[PDB]
């Protein structure tokens, strides 16, 4: 288990590294660290899919 945030807005991936989020998607945040994501404010998450990728943290809510 890891902390689960819910997407409040749709986000469309630009790159293969990025997650697409659709409103209401549950995301387990593996790291908030920008060393891992590559950009400040971008976190690393995993979907119920098991798909892992980076996404903008301003799209998720507790």
């Amino acid at each position: 288990a890891g902390p689960v945030w819910t997407a409040v807005f749709d986000y469309e991936a630009a790159g293969d590294e990025e997650l697409t989020l659709r409103r209401g998607d549950r995301v387990q945040v593996l790291s908030q660290d920008c060393a891992v994501s590559g950009d400040e404010g971008w976190w690393t998450g995993q979907l119920p899919s098991g798909r892992v990728g980076v996404f903008p943290s301003n799209y998720v809510a507790p």
